[PDB]
C-alpha cells in the first residue's frame, strides 16, 4: 500500500536475516522508496568505482524515486529548532532532519533503525517504523 | 565582486582573529553568501532554541541567500562517484558534496577550512578557497 523511504541505518543491515526478512517483500511488491539523499548516503557503501555504478542501478531498480521538495531545508531548520533544547540537534545529522522532512511531505514513513526518527517524529508526528523491532 | 558560500569550517573558526580578519570586511560588504544546507549547519552550533533562532537572524542579515537547484542531488552523486576509486567517498561528508553543488551552480567559490573542498574541486575544476592560509 504506502511506500516506505529507507533511511540508511536500515540500509546498510538489509544483509542480515531478520532485515533482509522485511525489506525483500518490500522491494518486490515496488514499496521501498529513495531520494536524493537517501542514494548518496547509500553510495558510500560503494567498494569501488565501478561498484558505486552498480549500486546506482541497484538502487534505481529496486526502490522507487520521490521527489525532494525545495521546502525540505526550512522544515529541517524548523525540526532542529524543536530538537534543540533538548540538545539533540548536536547529535540529530543533517541528512536525516532532510530524509524526514522529504519523507514527511510525501506523506510516506521512514523505514530505519536508529532512534533519531523516533525523537524527530515527536515533534512532526509523521509516521516512522524501525526495519525491525528495536529489541 | 564575486560572493563566496561560506561552509562551516570556516564559519565555526568565525572567532579566530586571522579568520575574522577575512570574514568580517566579506560581511560588510555582503559578499558572503548562505544557503539551506549550510545554516543547517550552522544551527548545530545554537546553544538554546532561542539561540537557534538568534543565529538564524543573524545568519539573514549577514550572509546573502542563493537557491539550491534540484540538480544538486545527481551532482553530488557524480562527484561521490569520482571520489570512490581513492576512498574519499567514505570521508567526504555528504553536505560537503552539496554545498560543492550549489556553489558550482552559482559560479561562486566555496570559502572553507577543510582540504576536502580540494579534493572535490579537483574533480568539478570549481573554484574554491581556504579562508585563511592553510599554514
Amino acid at each position: 500500500t504506502t511506500r516506505y523511504l529507507l533511511a540508511k541505518s536500515a540500509a546498510y543491515r538489509a544483509h542480515l536475516p531478520a532485515v533482509r526478512h522485511r525489506l525483500e517483500p518490500l522491494m518486490e511488491r515496488g514499496l521501498l522508496a529513495r531520494c536524493g539523499i537517501t542514494d548518496l548516503e547509500f553510495g558510500v557503501s560503494a567498494r569501488s568505482r565501478e561498484d558505486h555504478r552498480t549500486l546506482g542501478t541497484y538502487r534505481r531498480d529496486a526502490l522507487e524515486y520521490v521527489n525532494t521538495p525545495d521546502t525540505v531545508w526550512v522544515r529541517a531548520w524548523e525540526i532542529q529548532e524543536a530538537l534543540t533544547d533538548k540538545g539533540f540537534h548536536r547529535s540529530v545529522k543533517i541528512p536525516d532532519l532532510i530524509i524526514a522532512a522529504v519523507a514527511e511531505h510525501h506523506g510516506i514513513p521512514v523505514m530505519h533503525y536508529d532512534q533519531d526518527f523516533e525523537r524527530i517524529a515527536a515533534i512532526t508526528r509523521q509516521p516512522v517504523e524501525w526495519v525491525v523491532a528495536p529489541g
